[PDB]
């Protein structure tokens, strides 16, 4: 098994953006308006053949919710937010479980939606780089998640098959695009993602309320 | 030229979902972290080969939007969900700036995102339904916004070639992947919509604060 991971919210934590949304907009909770808002325009390029770096399409939907709320932005606050994203830390329960599933023998790679930057990367950074094989982004195929070519090309880089791979995200848009590929999808439920549950929509092989539990039932499933 | 609606905010008022965002979430903002959630898993279906029903999405989502906020949700709020978003008001901008594109040799049609219902539409219920030539759905071809087959296959059950065809949309990621088919695209600023200003995505070819001052640039634009 080759467990594939999200990295942004997944491994490294959204809500250390808190702060600025505190600052900027009077409130916090804007950060899952913003979040989803990103994701959509995201989504948006890939499906209309557009593609912009993601942290540029973040700055400007940064702009837009700002402009949403009639909050007033300066280009420092988005250099802030370049700075914060590209510096989330890991959750405590993220080295811990990785350790657990590489002594299972587990192989372990990284996938996000961000483009690759002169070093240190988040996952430098953040102290857990050294834990995976592979560092995979988006930019190479140009297409955001959940577009399937993201995962067949992942499957390729990996010399895997669909079978072998596992998708882990606390983003049910995450794995069900994974799942569409053959893969299984593992499920950790970090603060304010919970699955979706639609008819004719396949639910995740695994599903953990931390990283300790996600790691739990992928170790068992091995026996 | 034929002007095609987006009807769900752009013409109908989506804020009129805010009672049943107060009641159960304590707060009618919550609003604007549901809709995008909503948009976001309607791309995401689209992207990896699924679909289920606008309507559906849309109650999956405010499940999980509930469940992020640990909100309680019983089968009811859900009933009132498809009341209230199967029942949306025309803003009173609407009629009015209708009648002058009408008046001034413009053909009408609508495009959304939600299902073909039961007898009364949301339009026909708005009282609005009659300025149109045609309501044209997504459910049709399967896929949303903003796939692009959406949009060629909107061109040819019209059969008009994309430069004869403008998207009023208050959302911009709907105007975007019409631009692409080579379509027109303006954009009427409902609340909570501002454009999304991101380097080589074409901005809207016209904008108005309101529906009237959008008609005046379509109108303009003959001349």
């Amino acid at each position: 098994g080759i467990l594939v991971f999200d990295v942004n919210e997944t491994l490294l934590d959204l809500t250390s953006l808190s702060p600025l949304f505190e600052r900027v907009f009077g409130d916090a909770k804007v950060l899952r308006e913003w979040f989803p808002e990103l994701i959509l325009y995201s989504q948006t390029l890939t499906l209309t053949g557009l593609y912009r770096p993601f942290g540029e399409i973040a700055a400007a939907v940064f702009e837009m919710v700002a402009a949403n709320h009639q909050a007033k932005v300066t280009p420092d606050d988005i250099a802030e937010l370049k700075t914060r994203l590209t510096s989330m830390p890991a959750y405590p329960d993220v080295a811990p479980a990785l350790t657990r599933l590489q002594d299972a023998g587990f192989r372990l790679v990284t996938l996000t939606n961000s483009a690759p930057s002169p070093a240190p990367s988040p996952l430098e950074k953040a102290g857990i780089a050294s834990f995976f094989e592979a560092h995979l982004t988006v930019h190479s195929s140009q297409r955001f998640k959940p577009h399937p070519s993201v995962y067949d090309s992942t499957a390729e880089t990996l010399g895997a098959k669909p079978e072998e791979l596992c998708m882990i995200a606390c983003h049910i848009w995450a794995t069900i695009g994974a799942q569409a590929r053959g893969w299984r999808g593992g499920f950790v439920a970090r603060p304010h993602n919970t699955p979706l549950t639609l008819a004719e929509v396949p639910q995740p092989d695994f599903i953990g309320r931390d990283m300790g539990e996600l790691a739990d039932q992928l170790i068992a499933s091995l026996t």
